[PDB]
């Protein structure tokens, strides 16, 4: 049902904040945007910048995606982010995350008319 669009500002876009608060933003947002559901989802990257800003990436450096395809793109600017990742003591349906803020330049695979992100790849 999701359109590859809608899933990404889901599991990726939190503009609400600047930075991840606490080191239980991971838990909380992990849960709230329903990616704890039936698993832990184990790796999961927030980035707290506008949606204009994060969709505007599909224009800047164009980057090879770690799968090889040609439809990725690099911010021109580091953006803030939060990494969040699973822990030893995580066991579904009790998930436990790291929180991991930092400044990195986000990759994203873009698509579509209009050209958005669909997918996370990385940042550096
Ligand atoms: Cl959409
Ligand atoms: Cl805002
Ligand atoms: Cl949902
Ligand atoms: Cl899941
Ligand atoms: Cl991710
Ligand atoms: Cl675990
Ligand atoms: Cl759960
Ligand atoms: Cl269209
Ligand atoms: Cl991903
Ligand atoms: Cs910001
Ligand atoms: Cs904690
Ligand atoms: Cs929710
Ligand atoms: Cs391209």
């Amino acid at each position: 049902k999701e359109t590859a669009a809608a899933k990404f500002e889901r599991q990726h876009m939190d503009s609400s904040t600047s930075a991840a608060s606490s080191s239980n933003y991971c838990n909380q947002m992990m849960k709230s945007r329903n990616l704890t559901k039936d698993r832990c989802k184990p790796v999961n990257t927030f980035v707290h910048e506008s949606l204009a800003d994060v969709q505007a990436v599909c224009s800047q450096k164009n980057v090879a995606c770690k799968n090889g395809q040609t439809n990725c793109y690099q911010s021109y600017s580091t953006m803030s982010i939060t990494d969040c990742r699973e822990t030893g003591s995580s066991k579904y349906p009790n998930c436990a995350y790291k929180t991991t803020q930092a400044n990195k330049h986000i990759i994203v695979a873009c698509e579509g008319n209009p050209y958005v992100p669909v997918h996370f790849d990385a940042s550096v």
